[PDB]
């Protein structure tokens, strides 16, 4: 193992994720490091939940450095990535309301597109939707799709200068493994103010500005089957 040396394993970056330090550099490096070894390989999301570097990660969401934030999150995206365990104890550990905070407070666009990539992977796990729909549904309706949708059109809403297309589609990919839950977590998300107008204005959008591959649009639909219905009173 480690004798006085700086050769990286992933059990010397998690050893780095000590709560008190605050040093961007050790922080970053060892997250990094996850993020890098997570991206392809099973066995190292497996070994991070192992050595209990999920809680270790979330506490450092703390931290007010974008470098330090960029490497945590997409460590933790790259973690979650087709592992039950991992997005199943993510949520146990209180992380989607922590994730929240940072995607509505960052000025940096490539994190919020970790965290809603990270959400997104949490979504498709069947036992967390309505989860989803109970700590995130609100945030990402209200901070995400709503601005981003330039609905309503004749309320000619300003742009949003932190949002773009990678971070709408991550949400819509979200929204729409959300939207296959049971009938109350789809009652919930009908009637989240403001959702269902955004999603067709933003469908109606690309149609008349001849976007005719657009994933987005897609998912948009789909969340649309899943939830335009009304039960007769």
């Amino acid at each position: 193992g480690s004798n006085a040396d700086m050769e990286m394993t992933l059990e010397r970056a998690v050893s780095m994720l000590e709560a008190d330090h605050m040093l961007p550099s050790r922080i970053s490096a060892a997250a990094t490091f996850i993020q890098h070894e997570c991206f392809q390989k099973s066995e190292a999301r497996k070994r991070v939940n192992q050595l209990r570097g999920i809680l270790k990660l979330l506490q450092l969401l703390k931290v007010q450095n974008e470098d330090v934030q960029r490497a945590v999150c997409g460590a933790l995206r790259n973690l979650v990535f087709e592992d039950n365990d991992n997005k199943l104890e993510v949520a146990e550990l209180n992380g989607v309301p922590r994730l929240l905070q940072v995607l509505k407070q960052t000025r940096d666009l490539e994190t919020k597109k970790q965290i809603t990539g990270l959400l997104w992977n949490l979504s498709s796990n069947d036992k967390l939707k309505n989860l989803m729909i109970t700590e995130a549904l609100l945030t990402l309706t209200e901070n995400i799709i709503i601005p981003f949708s330039g609905w309503p059109e004749g309320d000619y809403p300003k742009a949003n200068g932190l949002l773009d297309f990678d971070i709408f589609y991550n949400v819509t990919g979200c929204l729409r493994n959300m939207s296959s839950a049971g009938a109350d977590g789809r009652k919930a998300m009908r009637r989240c103010d403001g959702l269902i107008d955004s999603l067709v204005h933003y469908v109606r959008g690309t149609i008349a500005d001849y976007q005719p591959d657009d994933k987005a649009t897609e998912n948009c639909v789909c969340i649309l089957h899943n939830l335009s219905y009304q039960l007769e009173a």
